[PDB]
């Protein structure tokens, strides 16, 4: 029961109840049902729904976790491709490639702020795959450029 404690506290300080509002709320509805057990003195029946309390808040805890890992995830591997992207000249080639990726990282961070995490992770992974197909498309920019001036260059001289 002190689990119970721990656990929700953890919870709180991960912002659990926010990201996953609906469960949090059919969680307390499911802890105040054991208080009333060990109120009428049925302990059994309390202990039964205590295991229950404790693997709901466990279950918004571990997926609230693992959906802030696939966003840090996105978010330093957006930086590290659109890094590379523009060390092939993208501000050169397809320079609004690059805002269509910042724009869909600012709004992807928007709705993670109004704690809306799976429409915030679906955004990140948009933005996540323009991010690639940009540097893809800078390197195949540069590349044709240089060879269009050494022909251009031997084709004057």
């Amino acid at each position: 029961l002190r689990d119970i404690k721990d656990i929700k506290n953890e919870l709180i300080r991960e912002r659990g109840h926010l990201f996953y509002s609906k469960e949090f709320n059919e969680a307390e509805r499911l802890e105040e049902a054991m208080k009333q057990s060990f109120s009428k003195k049925k302990a059994i029946e309390g202990n039964e729904i205590a295991l229950k309390v404790l693997e709901r808040y466990k279950t918004i805890i571990r997926e609230t976790r693992e959906k802030k890992e696939k966003t840090n995830y996105l978010k330093e591997n957006i930086e590290k491709y659109l890094n590379d992207a523009e060390a092939n000249e993208a501000y050169i080639w397809i320079p609004l490639e690059i805002d269509e990726v910042n724009n869909l990282y600012f709004e992807a961070t928007r709705k993670y702020k109004n704690y809306d995490l799976d429409n915030a992770l679906d955004m990140y992974s948009k933005a996540f795959n323009r991010a690639q197909q940009a540097a893809k498309n800078a390197k195949e920019a540069k590349a044709l450029k240089e060879t269009d001036e050494r022909m251009y260059k031997q084709l004057k001289a």
